[PDB]
């Protein structure tokens, strides 16, 4: 057990190894209660979470052994991983807070490209690696839900990394109106049409690239209605075929109110662009989810030429989420946490 030590920050008093140094409050919140530190151990760079009241009601218990059990799977170079977790506490029963330790971030996708279009070749790197950490993720039956510019973390070589597992699912306010939260998500999961599946992540992908191509927003809907309206001029209205799978019997009519419309030319849409990108984009914004590209397809696509490795491109090891349908108590979810802190080894 290494020596902690103490002092305040975030309005509390935070206990870590001494091997972190140079302690400082660092972003606006989105991931958790953060600062920044320096690893004497490796050298690096961290941010240094410390979860707020992680066993306070079953519902918070239970996402907090979510957090863990994601983090500590992800071992991908395009995706977020665990450095280090740990607690001062030295038995389960004094057990009562969590740290984890990641590399630090600077920048995101959002803050670094806003209102800006970038070079072809640039978006080709980008599209890559994000599609290479979705494969990964996919295979592992992992259904990220939330892929957005601000969850795309890139350094000065354009390398990029996915963020954004296991925190609160989001709220319905939180998607009303005028929101980059909402502008992102497949309309299946945007207005609960049916059982949705991985498929809506490459939805999602197809909303970054016309964005990362264009500078601008692809469907920046002022609520769910106006965004659907958007969607459907661009792909048109859906086909018998699709409104069958709408197991929604008021989403089903109501979509049957709204005057028939035809795909539009994508390549009178997204005008310039790389014909490679256009026939991507083609693929990948398809209304009906059983007719997407796959992550794994795509990285195969001819716009991915210059990139594309088949014996570089790994995927998961097998991992067990049969806790999502498990009921337990408060102390049972906090004895299946401890446990994974206390088992926790670091990478190489
Ligand atoms: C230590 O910094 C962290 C920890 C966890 C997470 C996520 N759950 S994506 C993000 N940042
Ligand atoms: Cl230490
Ligand atoms: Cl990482
Ligand atoms: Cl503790
Ligand atoms: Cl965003
Ligand atoms: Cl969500
Ligand atoms: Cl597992
Ligand atoms: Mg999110």
């Amino acid at each position: 057990r290494p020596t902690f030590y103490r002092q305040e920050l975030n309005k509390t008093i935070w206990e870590v190894p001494e091997r972190y140094q140079n302690l400082s409050p660092v972003g606006s919140g989105a991931y958790g209660s953060v600062c920044a530190a320096f690893d004497t151990k490796t050298g690096h760079r961290v941010a240094v979470k410390k979860l707020s009241r992680p066993f306070q009601s079953i519902i918070h218990a239970k996402r907090t052994y979510r957090e863990l059990r994601l983090l500590k799977h992800m071992k991908h170079e395009n995706v977020i991983g665990l450095l280090d977790v740990f607690t001062p506490a030295r038995s389960l029963e004094e057990f009562n807070d969590v740290y984890l330790v990641t590399h630090l971030m600077g920048a995101d996708l959002n803050n670094i490209v806003k209102c800006q279009k970038l070079t072809d070749d640039h978006v080709q790197f980008l599209i890559y690696q994000i599609l290479r950490g979705l494969k990964y993720i996919h295979s592992a039956d992992i259904i990220h839900r939330d892929l957005k510019p601000s969850n795309l973390a890139v350094n000065e070589d354009c390398e990029l990394k996915i963020l954004d597992f296991g925190l609160a699912r989001h709220t319905d306010d939180e998607m009303t109106g005028y929101v980059a939260t909402r502008w992102y998500r497949a309309p299946e999961i945007m207005l609960n049409w049916m059982h949705y599946n991985q498929t809506v992540d490459i939805w999602s992908v197809g909303c970054i690239m016309a964005e990362l191509l264009t500078g601008r927003t692809l469907f920046p809907g002022t609520d769910h209605i106006d965004q659907l309206k958007l969607i459907l001029r661009l792909v048109g209205t859906p086909g018998a075929e699709l409104l069958k799978k709408i197991s929604s019997e008021s989403a089903r009519n109501y979509i049957q109110s709204l005057a028939q419309m035809p795909k539009m030319n994508f390549a009178n849409v997204f005008i310039g662009a790389n014909p490679l990108a256009v026939d991507l984009l083609e693929k990948m914004l398809v209304l009906d989810s059983d007719k997407r590209i796959t992550a794994a397809q795509a990285l195969a696509h001819a716009y991915f030429a210059q990139y594309h490795d088949p014996d570089d491109e790994p995927v998961a090891d097998p991992y067990d989420q049969s806790f999502e349908s498990r009921d337990l108590l408060i102390d049972e979810w906090k004895s299946l946490t401890y446990d994974e802190v206390i088992s926790f080894v670091p990478p190489p």
